[PDB]
């Protein structure tokens, strides 16, 4: 993992029993089976802005680099899309990407990016993070945990 004891920034990381205060819709009613939640994304929607998870709370200090450690795998294999930033106002985000490769590899993936825009929790623009997996080429996404850290020494 990161440095001694990851630096969980948000007090929540257990999608095995409940999806905490996170959101989820657009795909198949997710289901936390044994200890993980999966969503059927085989349909065929050529537009990620359709199914995915969502949640606020993800401060960003323009200048430093953050990291997202999501626990999940793609079945079959294929790339997905993820975005993170504020939720109102500038709207422009820095965690806006669409090249996230995922296959039968279950584990925590760490995505490190450079903060280019400060994003505080107060200002009609709190934390924002929407996992975009919807895709005419999508498939199935099984997640059991999700949390972002920073790792400092």
């Amino acid at each position: 993992a990161s440095l001694d004891s990851e630096v969980e920034l948000l007090p929540h990381t257990s999608f095995a029993e409940s999806l905490g205060p996170w959101s989820l819709y657009g795909t198949s009613e997710p289901v936390f089976a044994d200890g993980r939640m999966c969503v059927d994304l085989p349909g065929g929607q050529g537009n990620p802005w359709d199914a995915g998870l969502v949640y606020n709370g993800v401060p960003v200090g323009e200048g430093e680099s953050y990291v997202l450690s999501f626990t999940a795998s793609a079945t079959p294999d294929m790339p997905v899309r993820v975005l993170v930033g504020e939720g109102g106002g500038a709207y422009r985000t820095a965690f806006e990407q669409g090249s996230a490769p995922l296959t039968g590899e279950p584990a925590t993936r760490e995505y490190a990016f450079t903060s280019n825009l400060t994003f505080p929790p107060d200002g009609d623009a709190p934390g924002q993070v929407a996992f975009h997996l919807g895709k005419a080429g999508a498939y199935e996404f099984c997640i059991s945990q999700v949390s972002l850290t920073t790792s400092a020494t």
